[PDB]
């Protein structure tokens, strides 16, 4: 008799939910990526999927507006890419500077903090931007090596202009890494010509694929710091010469090291396609059209916007200050169960502060949007109010 | 819309669409995929949060427990693949200065010291010529040399095609002190294991080898003395999106915390092929990769083909090592295979690079029918392939 017999639970079919996304992320799968999704597999090296990987390499360069030859996928989610990012381009003892005006930057400094990095913080308070005066002055203060800056700040709904940020960090021989998981496919970026040297995304957000693996770009000024280190980097699986060697970025000789995964490949591979189809200035003007729409209800029916400014609210994740006298649960808890739209509540600072909704890719419509205000108005009018 | 003009153009080549060729992967993995599993692979998105997710997840966890036949509370899947899990592992449970044993038989034991070394960790290898496993009497001559807090070994070497032993392993680490740490990533589900009887402390395997799971996720257990090993730390180990203190709360071990956002489609396609290993039971899942494997090796000794392991009771039941064949060019044999009859078999790896073939019988692939597919299409290579 085996100790541990056969759950009860597992005997019975899986079927999930049919729902509207508008959170923060995951957001609902495009049809071309839902296609993909019972593709057969395949093995990781052979000649097919390389054919596939060397597409997804173009996509990621056609996305983030780069040439870089080091542009890959990590496989890993959400953030993940972060820890690529920071265990290899910092070795114990640089000096690495953030801009920790949300969760983000915070998390940065902790992974920063890990690997044993003088880490410095320019703190600012949620809902607010960096100017090129500010990040100025922790340079020269601190002396870092790389600055991390986020494009799409998801916890508080704040978007980071980048125009000039890249060529102020190299007069102070520092690095520029940029966070776009929340921004890419929805707000304008071109990397190689803002100066950014380091720039990674995720799947699940505008991109419309499913969560797991992340996007992520290295030029050649970032790569020779790698190659400058006096140690290498505390993981192998993420270790940036391996990735690279895996992807066909040092040329035509592989070397054997993680198995990919296929499926997410797949998936990733149609959700590029269609950023490549519709062009970046038509989904970069879909987004800005479906938050103004978005912004326009939100006005109408009295709801206020954490981020005062309005230039530096985020098209793709807005953060609406939650209405006084209601419990926001009871509100985000509503929508869900009589209008099948899943919102959020907040994140790190603004967790109790804000309601956050999402409108990412396929999901940024004017239709989506008509549903998810009915939903809101409904719930302003039903939920209990003190 | 933004302050410069796009000058890298749409790539031509996506507009083309996506298909892949069908094809038997009968080589050390990746498997193909169980039809529940590639059927679960179009499901819709749902918040990774919300109360269905964490249903899926608890039913994830206890599927875990049944396949690894432990009662530990603290499992959970690791959202990355192959070997990533063994990261998880080695970053949490070794410090700075700890001293580390490796059974290293393989590859397995080779990338194990070599992480390790990258933390830190005071690395201390038992080097086995591949082909071989380790005994009782050779694993405590390395603890008492050594005096590890962790001994690393390898269930299922991939590499080599071996299968170690375990009964008594975990006990003879306890008399040293030492905690066990076992990689069962291509041995789950094929090979017996019972976590918890065998006094294994932390074990991992993957999703895309018995399982038939898409590559890109892993799963793993610690027991309670595992447990006080990395709670009891004086530094941060290096990776917050790894540190198990996190992913416990998030799997809901203990209360719960946000922390990553979890690959919510792996997830699905993990708890259908939990469910087909629950359906059918271990037992008989083990039984059909004895009875496949029994037969391919009728296959291969009528051939004329070698088994690069000498000793049968340690050859791996799911990958078997095959010595290439005198006077022909490995990758002739592997490619003909592949191209006149759409199967997918494999070379070496590490150690065994250049001297071996693998095939792999994983789970809904471990079949007579496709055992007789391989054996047909390597005689024919044999027949057809250029040989000196
Ligand atoms: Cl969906
Ligand atoms: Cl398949």
């Amino acid at each position: 008799q085996l100790l541990v017999p056969p759950p009860e639970a597992l005997s019975k079919p899986l079927s999930v939910p049919t729902r509207l996304l508008l959170g923060p992320g995951p957001s609902n799968l495009a049809p071309r990526v839902l296609a993909a999704g019972s593709l057969r597999m395949i093995g990781h090296m052979q000649k097919e999927m390389l054919q596939i990987m060397e597409e997804i390499k173009q996509g990621i360069q056609y996305v983030f507006q780069t040439r870089n030859p080091l542009t890959l996928v990590v496989s890993g989610s959400g953030h993940c890419a972060m820890e690529t990012a920071l265990f290899n381009l910092l070795e114990p003892g640089d000096s690495f500077l953030t801009g920790t005006n949300g969760i983000w930057g915070m998390r940065a400094a902790e992974i920063a903090d890990r690997i044993g990095a003088r880490v410095h913080q320019m703190i600012k308070k949620p809902g607010e931007h960096y100017t090129l005066q500010e990040v100025e002055e922790g340079l020269a203060q601190h002396k870092p090596v790389l600055l991390f800056l986020v494009h799409g700040e998801s916890s508080t709904g704040v978007v980071q202009p980048l125009d000039g940020f890249g060529e102020l960090c190299h007069r102070y021989q520092c690095l520029l890494l940029v966070d776009s998981v929340a921004s890419l496919g929805g707000v304008p970026i071109y990397m190689d010509q803002q100066g950014i040297d380091i720039m990674y995304s995720s799947s699940q957000k505008v991109l419309n694929a499913p969560p797991g693996i992340s996007l992520i770009s290295f030029n050649d000024k970032a790569k020779y710091k790698v190659y400058s280190r006096k140690t290498k980097p505390v993981s192998f699986y993420t270790d940036i010469t391996y990735l690279a060697k895996l992807w066909g970025c040092e040329g035509e000789t592989r070397v054997i090291h993680h198995t990919t995964p296929v499926t997410s490949l797949y998936c990733l591979r149609e959700s590029l396609a269609l950023i490549a189809e519709q062009g970046l200035e038509n989904c970069w003007r879909r987004h800005r059209e479906a938050t103004a729409h978005l912004h326009k209800h939100l006005q109408e029916m009295g709801l206020k916007f954490f981020v005062k400014d309005p230039e530096i609210r985020l098209p793709t994740i807005t953060t609406v200050t939650v209405p006084a006298g209601y419990n926001w649960r009871d509100i985000v808890s509503y929508v869900l169960d009589h209008f099948s739209i899943e919102i959020s509540g907040g994140l790190g600072p603004t967790e109790e502060r804000v309601l956050r909704i999402g409108l990412l890719g396929y999901n940024a419509t004017t239709e989506n949007v008509d549903r998810v205000a009915e939903a809101l108005r409904e719930a302003l009018q039903h939920c209990p109010k003190n």
